[PDB]
């Protein structure tokens, strides 16, 4: 008894390939057609959400990645923030122990402080991947500082999708996540990594599943009904 698909898709699909971003929009098409709810859970913001789905996506809701927002025929039904106190906490942490971070507000360019910018640079100096350290990963790291982080003099106000963490030393990184997730109640966070360089930080007992649940229960929907592919 499927009655939703959930496309779980990392943006980079739909950024470069044009291909296959016209693919998926005609796949939405046809599932919507033959009467599925279908939903989308791509980007880490709401600007990025709507930087990667273009408008003729027939969705019928997008969630972020990480499932901090839901948006369902241009309304907001969720939003689960970081805020500012806990941004300023983590990155503290952070700091202390030179761990490289990205906060990613809702709207707008994600951001890392003003003052930490030689030592994070400093750590991503080398051309090619050091340590381990995956090729994405590493690349992504050398991207960011390039352009897509804004250094700020201070965080502003407003509520935060998430923080990113990372360090080519392993040992650092580790023992980095295993204090968040030991304060994890008491930072009121969610604690997750996708590669064992790097740790994510989000507001309590959110994630891609709890974003899931919440967009299909805004359908009357059940987990038993929905497909989600992608992972």
């Amino acid at each position: 008894n499927v009655k939703a698909i959930f496309l779980d898709m990392d943006g980079t699909i739909l950024h470069e390939n044009n291909q296959a971003s016209t693919y998926t929009k005609d796949v939405i098409n046809q599932l919507r057609e033959k009467g599925y709810k279908v939903f989308l859970a791509t980007g880490r913001s709401h600007s990025e959400i709507h930087q990667l789905v273009p408008q003729d996506f027939a969705v019928n809701g997008i969630i972020s990645s990480n499932g901090t927002i839901g948006e369902v025929d241009g309304e907001i039904i969720f939003k689960h923030g970081l805020s500012l106190a806990q941004v300023q906490q983590i990155t503290n942490l952070a700091k202390r122990q030179q761990i490289y971070y990205e906060v990613f507000p809702f709207e707008g360019n994600r951001v890392s402080l003003k003052e930490d910018e030689t030592w994070m640079r400093d750590m991503i100096r080398s051309q090619d991947p050091i340590n381990g350290v995956s090729h994405s990963e590493w690349s992504s790291r050398q991207d960011a500082l390039a352009g897509k982080i804004d250094w700020v003099t201070k965080f502003p106000e407003g509520e935060y999708s998430k923080i990113y963490l990372f360090s080519s030393n392993l040992e650092k990184i580790t023992a980095f996540r295993d204090e968040l997730k030991q304060n994890h109640v008491q930072l009121q966070i969610s604690v997750s990594n996708s590669s064992r360089f790097n740790a994510e930080t989000m507001a309590y007992q959110t994630d891609k599943g709890t974003g899931i649940k919440e967009m299909i229960a805004h359908f009357g929907i059940h987990q038993e009904e929905t497909l989600v592919i992608g992972d």
